[PDB]
């Protein structure tokens, strides 16, 4: 029919190395200064876990099951004004987004087939942090990777 409306409930990914410590910042297309980790809506019918899960896989095509890897909750739920101009992809009157952190630590840098971004680059994490528009994946690297 249309485009129907993101959820205000989602998650985010914090995928980094472990060799390298260098964490994955892939670029938005609706906003290319926007660079980011891995995030999505948690679906009606499915867990923010089993989200985390379809996220990874789909964005940057990596099957958390498949490579046996450990996909830590990293329990941390936070709520933020959504960005003006991204807004009109929620239902009229929505204003404000929940999200719950998840990161994801991978034995080695690699290649990255993202499917719905323009780019990645494996940035240091202060550098990252820096980087991305988001306060709360720029805490997230902080809490998490610089530690
Ligand atoms: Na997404
Ligand atoms: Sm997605």
């Amino acid at each position: 029919k249309d485009k129907v409306y993101k959820r205000p409930v989602s998650i985010l990914v914090v995928i980094y190395a472990q060799d390298t410590k260098r964490v994955l910042m892939l670029q938005r297309r609706d906003d290319p200064d926007f660079w980011q980790s891995v995030t999505g809506s948690v679906e009606e019918g499915e867990t923010a876990p089993q989200a985390a899960m379809r996220e990874v896989k789909e964005e940057v095509t990596i099957d958390v099951v498949a490579e046996q890897l450990t996909l830590i909750d990293c329990q941390r739920t936070v709520e933020f004004e959504i960005f003006s101009h991204l807004r009109h992809r929620y239902a009229p009157g929505v204003t404000r987004n929940t999200e719950s952190w998840f990161c994801l630590a991978l034995p080695h840098e690699r290649q990255i087939v993202f499917t719905e971004h323009l780019a990645y680059k494996w940035l240091d994490a202060p550098a990252a942090a820096a980087l991305t528009k988001s306060w709360s994946n720029r805490q997230a690297i902080e809490q998490f990777v610089i530690n």
